[PDB]
């Protein structure tokens, strides 16, 4: 297991073709998740499960920029579940982010940060069991 939160270098940034994978399992009584691929102390990619907001399961996604959030990017198909094991994929595509939860595709994210080789750092936080996060190229 991996300490949470837990930082993984990304050396020389990320790069279309590019994929991270993160495995764990969430906790049985969890609140939130979030993975922060960061250029320094921007987040170019901020993807981030909640379990319970106003009693609904939500994905929130941003960009933080000089310490300010951006605008929301939500999603309600919500595929994690409270006790599981999971597995995150983030393909680094030449306009997007893509997202895949076990196997099934969830989301894209336009890239808002464009200097994709200085986003060299990964940042995950939340109410998981973190088992490994690695990277290659396709
Ligand atoms: C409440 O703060 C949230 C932010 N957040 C979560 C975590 C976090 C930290 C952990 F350690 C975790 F384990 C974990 F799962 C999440 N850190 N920061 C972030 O999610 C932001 C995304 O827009 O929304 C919140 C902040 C926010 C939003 N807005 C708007 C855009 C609506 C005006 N202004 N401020």
């Amino acid at each position: 297991p991996l300490i949470v939160p837990y930082n993984l270098p990304l050396p020389g940034g990320v790069v279309p073709r590019m994929l991270i994978t993160i495995l764990g399992t969430v906790k049985p009584n969890a609140n939130r998740i979030a993975l922060d691929f960061q250029r320094g102390n921007d987040v170019a990619f901020h993807f981030n499960p909640r379990f319970n907001e106003n009693n609904r399961r939500v994905i929130v996604c941003n960009t933080k920029l000089d310490n300010n959030w951006g605008r929301e990017e939500r999603q309600s198909v919500f595929p994690f579940e409270s006790g599981k094991p999971f597995k995150i994929q983030v393909l680094v595509e030449p306009d997007h982010f893509k997202v895949a939860v076990n196997d099934a595709h969830l989301l894209q994210y336009n890239h808002r940060v464009k200097k994709l080789n200085e986003i060299s750092k990964l940042g995950i936080s939340g109410d998981i069991d973190l088992t490994s996060a690695s990277y290659t190229m396709i």
